[PDB]
This record gives structure tokens, C-alpha cells and sequence, in this order.
């Protein structure tokens, strides 16, 4: 195949998502119904009606996004559409990729990502962590800025999203010091992100240790379609190593630009974003200028890509 | 159609890729964003379609992006010759969208205004000194009591009345955190800390509002062509100086959305149609007066529901 499918994460959710697709394909509401059975609440109703403040809490957003992406995947499979060459996803999206590749049972994945969200929220006391988007600065300069700012505390790049789009996170004061240094190094902008969880840095390690205990209780199978992991940019096939990659993913940076580059290096020419919004699609052509990127999350978009 | 109102969303309803479908089909959509871009000095449509999402989410960018989105849809609605609504209203930023659509404020001037509004809001208090919580399951008077008990001499107040049992509070960070605990002790079902730096719609915005007033003094406002119910007083104001004043008071006062929806029902409105990205306000209507839940309009297919 000359195309890949990628799955978005936190931030891509929207009240009303997938309404159009649900009207035409019963598998959408069926997928959400399965998710609701293991969550103990009506996930479809939350997604369609809100309250949005509840949908935006990570322990609800994660299963909402996982259900959304898996529902679209199920429509794709129902139509017997050609298989993608490889899958990948951004942070939560990696779980979506693993379900679609047959590694994790969907119902079990829904409970797993709900737990993942809970552990992330409970990881550090609110107000002690911070995240900043650094725009227009080379990865090497940002790494240096973080190293100099650290001064015994945690501060590191946590997302490599596109050339010139990098997110850093860690202890609040250290991140703030790093922002100043990035600006002094020439960054165009250093944007404080409204978030309490300093995701993907060493502060999440205790939470990862707890997540590891839960992964020991769930069966993972070999991937049916290759899945490129965020932590190592590897299409891992050993299920225990896939679990290890999820554990490490939690406290390690998301190497998204490399994931996309890896897809291109293999011969993929198009990335289909399977989930709400078009966030990842915006990154695709910034990473590899020749790649085509399209989002599929409604009847119109599904129809155009068939 | 039955007598209806159009309501406009605020901060949170933006999404990367919004209006792509509609922009492929009707020239006025990109024309509208191009007018905004002229004023802003950057390509707003490019930001909305490609990100960076972190830039789109900064309030001084989000506000013009949403204003442009809603006005774009309004222009398509008019081009297609769809029926006039009886009244308009919107949530916080959405009030500006309503005022442009009602012919009160010139679109390009409004774009400048909301960019400035966002900037002043961001600068109001140092980041880390304010907080905001969503409280679910308590009546307005219990929330007010929790905030008073929490204050300890600081500012903490309800800042949005979104539906019965859905209230947002904001103010000084510690005070707001105390208020969250007090709401739970009073029987709130949920007290959710929100990832937001700016404690909007409380007294901490008074200085920003004073500065916004200086700019409003330089923009021409005209009498509305369609009634607009304001968030601050729940009044269909027709005097443009009073509309300006309502915008300045709005900044440091609570958004009385529940009452806005009820007042629409009072004026004979049978349905509220949400006009902008997402379906956020559509869900609130359901929780205020069930029978006023109307169709949502923001993509090509949905224009059929209102034709
Ligand atoms: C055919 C719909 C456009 C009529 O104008 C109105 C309702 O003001
Ligand atoms: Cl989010
Ligand atoms: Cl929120
Ligand atoms: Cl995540
Ligand atoms: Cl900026
Ligand atoms: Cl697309
Ligand atoms: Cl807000
Ligand atoms: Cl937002
Ligand atoms: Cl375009
Ligand atoms: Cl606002």
C-alpha cells in the first residue's frame, strides 16, 4: 500500500463529532455502545451533547477519541477499502492504532485509556507542572535551552510535531526558565499552554510504573498491520515490547516528525487522519513537503477518499 | 420555519480544519477570512486550516477566528436567501458575532476589536494567579454562597450561568480552589478545574475592561437590524452607546446564558439555531428548555435544514 493511517490525540475532540457518519453507518453507535458498557456511562451522549468541560477531562477524552477512531476504522473495514501500509498515532492515538492493528481488545483498550488519563491527572500536584510550545527554533537549540534551564529539575522536549513546532514540559519554573532561554536563542514564539499535566517527561515516570501494572493484566497480540511507536519510531512486533513502548511513551517524548518521516522513507505517499479534526493533517505536509494528507471523519471526507 | 433565534459560540468551539467543506463551495467564506486577515496582518484562514493549534488556541487568535467563522456562515445563509431570525445572542465572544450579523459593528472593525479584547484579557493578571472551575449539580444561590465562603478577602465569583446546574466560577487561584471544595461539600456532583490561565468574567477584568472602553470609543456602532440579547443584563438593547457599555461590563461580569435562552423563549422563539463551528450551544439549549433545541448550521449539508 502507498498510504498510511494516523490517529489523533488529546485536543482533537469536539462536541458533535461523528454525527454525520453515525447517521449512515450503524457500526459507529455500536462502537460507542461497547465503550459505554465498560465505562458505565453513555459515551455517545457525552460526545454529542457535552458538557464539554467533562469531555475535555483527559480520563474521558481518551476513551472518547479511541472510540471515535475505532468507529471510523470499522466503517473503513465494512466497506472493504484497501488496507493501509502502516499505522501510527499521536500519544493517545497510538492506542487507537494498536486496537485497529488487532493488538489490544477494544473494550479492554477503553478501560486502559480511561485509567491512563486518571493516572496522568493524578501524577503531579496541579500547578507544579507546565507545558510550552516553542515555535521557530531548531531541535538542537531547544534541547540546549532545556539542559541549561533544568538546574536539577525536569524540563525536556516532549513533542517533536513538525520542523519548528516543538512542545517542552516539566516542572513549572524550569519550563518557564527554558522559555526565556528559547526566546534568547531566537525562537519566534514561546507559548505557555493551558495544562496541568506535564505529559511525556520524567515527571510521569511514577504514573508509568503504575500503568505497567495494569498492562501486565491485559493480553496483547502481534500487530496485524505495522504500528510505528512514538517513543522509538519502531514498528515493534513483540507484544511485551509493545507494552514496554507504551510504558516508556508516557514519560518520553513523542517523536512525531520522525514517525511521519519513517512512513515516507518506506514509500507511503499519503497520510489519512482517522479521527475528529485535522490537527495531524496540518503537520503532515510540514514534515515531508511531498506527502499528501487528508482527514476522514464524516460522510463527505469518507466519500472523497474511497 | 417556526419563529427562531440564531446563537453564536465562543472560546472552545474552534477546531483546526473548521469550515473547510463550506469554503470549498461558497466563495464568501474565504472572502470573509481574507477581510479578517487584512486587519490582523497574518493569514487567518491558513491558521484555522493548518494550525499550529497552539497558536489558534491563544485567545487573541481564537476570538477573531471564531468571529470570522460565524460571520462567514451568516453570509452564506444570506446568499442562499435563508429566513431572518427573530433575535440573536452569543456566548461571550459570540456576542460580538451577533452584533456584526445584526449590523451593529463593521466586520473588519470587530475583528480588530476582538483581537484586542483577547490581548487585554491575557494581560489582565499574571499567569498563575487566576483559576476557573466548572461546577455541576448546584443551584446558582448555593454557588454564590460557596464563593463568598471561599473569598477570604479575594475575588471569586460565578462567571458563567450556562444551564440550571452548570455554572463556571473564576477569580484568584487559591480562592477558586477553596470554592471548588466548598461546592463539593454543598452537594455539587462535580467540581472540575479548567486548564485556563485567564479568570474571565469576574472583577479581576475591570482594569482590562477600562482599557477596552478606550477602543470602543473609536468604533462606530449602529442600531441593530435584528434584536440582540446581551449577556451582562439579558436585555435587547437598541442604543448603540448602551451596547458598547454592555460589552465593557460584560468583560468583568457573569455571562447569563441560561437567562438569555429563557428570554428568547419569552419573545416567542421556538427554536435556537447554533451558527458556528461545533455543537456546544446546541447541548446547552437542551438543558435549559428542551423544546428550543434547533438544528445546528456549519457545513454544507446542514444548510439544507434551514432552507
Ligand atoms: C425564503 C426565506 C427568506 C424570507 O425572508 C425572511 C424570513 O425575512
Ligand atoms: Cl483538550
Ligand atoms: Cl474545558
Ligand atoms: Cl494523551
Ligand atoms: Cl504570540
Ligand atoms: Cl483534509
Ligand atoms: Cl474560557
Ligand atoms: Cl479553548
Ligand atoms: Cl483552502
Ligand atoms: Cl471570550
Amino acid at each position: 500500500s502507498k498510504f498510511a493511517i494516523v490517529f489523533p490525540g488529546q485536543g482533537s475532540q469536539a462536541v458533535g463529532m461523528l454525527a454525520d457518519l453515525a447517521e449512515q453507518y450503524a457500526v459507529v453507535k455500536q462502537t460507542f455502545a461497547e465503550a459505554s458498557e465498560v465505562l458505565g456511562y453513555d459515551l455517545w451522549a457525552l460526545v454529542q451533547d457535552g458538557p464539554v468541560e467533562d469531555l475535555n477531562q483527559t480520563f474521558r477524552t481518551q476513551p472518547a477519541l479511541l472510540a471515535a477512531s475505532v468507529a471510523i476504522w470499522r466503517v473503513w473495514q465494512q466497506l472493504g477499502l484497501e488496507q493501509p501500509a502502516v499505522l501510527a498515532g499521536h500519544s493517545l492515538g497510538e492506542y487507537s492504532a494498536l486496537v485497529c492493528a488487532g493488538v489490544i481488545d477494544f473494550k479492554q483498550a477503553i478501560k486502559l485509556v480511561e485509567l491512563r488519563g486518571q493516572l496522568m491527572q493524578q501524577a503531579v500536584p496541579a500547578g507544579t507542572g507546565a507545558m510550552y510550545a516553542i515555535i521557530g527554533l531548531e531541535d538542537e537549540a531547544i534541547a540546549k535551552a532545556c539542559a541549561d534551564a533544568a538546574q536539577g529539575e525536569v524540563v525536556s522536549p516532549v513533542n517533536f510535531n513538525s520542523p519548528g513546532q516543538v512542545v517542552i514540559a516539566g516542572q513549572k519554573d524550569a519550563v518557564e526558565r527554558a522559555g526565556v532561554l528559547c526566546k534568547e536563542a531566537g525562537a519566534k514564539r514561546a507559548l505557555p499552554l493551558p495544562v496541568s499535566v506535564p505529559s511525556h517527561c520524567a515527571l510521569m515516570k511514577p504514573a508509568a510504573d503504575e500503568l505497567a501494572k495494569t498492562l501486565a493484566e491485559l493480553e496483547f497480540n502481534a500487530p496485524q498491520i505495522p504500528v510505528i511507536n512514538n517513543v522509538d519510531v519502531v514498528a515493534e512486533t513483540d507484544p511485551v515490547k509493545i507494552k514496554d513502548a507504551l510504558i516508556r511513551q508516557l514519560y518520553s517524548p513523542v517523536r512525531w516528525t520522525e514517525c511521519v518521516e519513517q512512513m515516507s522513507a518506506q514509500g507511503v505517499e499519503k497520510l489519512i487522519e482517522m479521527g475528529p479534526g485535522k490537527v495531524l493533517t496540518g503537520l503532515t505536509k510540514r514534515i515531508v513537503k511531498t506527502l499528501e494528507g487528508v482527514a476522514v471523519n464524516d460522510v463527505a471526507s469518507l466519500d472523497a477518499v474511497k
